[PDB]
């Protein structure tokens, strides 16, 4: 048996976090209050501008619908 | 001097075609009458689903602002 995940890879957006928030790839804060850095639309990881260049393409997330 | 262009990869998008369109990788219609491809929100490349496999990242235009 398997779970089904949606695979493809991330999509990017930039978003306002609300409360102080890390870089889900190098772990270092997203500075400042607006703006801070780019949430993945299907997977909601979170990374700096800088980090986008450094991430694995790969997104998968389970579908728990 | 240098022509100022906007660097950077593609942003696909599953678009919905009003009149026959063909794809820009492999040169076959988009066939059907909705959700016939994926059209690159930045530079306006249009491709199959198959295609976007297929394709460079790389997404350039020149910026006529
Ligand atoms: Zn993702
Ligand atoms: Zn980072
Ligand atoms: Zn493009
Ligand atoms: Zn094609």
């Amino acid at each position: 048996g398997s779970r089904r995940a949606s695979v493809g890879s991330h999509r990017f957006k930039v978003y306002n976090y609300m409360s102080p928030t890390f870089c889900d790839h190098c772990g270092s804060l997203l500075w400042g209050l607006v703006k801070q850095g780019l949430k993945c639309e299907d997977c909601g990881m979170n990374v700096h501008h800088k980090c986008r260049e450094k991430v694995a393409n790969l997104c998968e997330f389970i579908v728990t619908d």
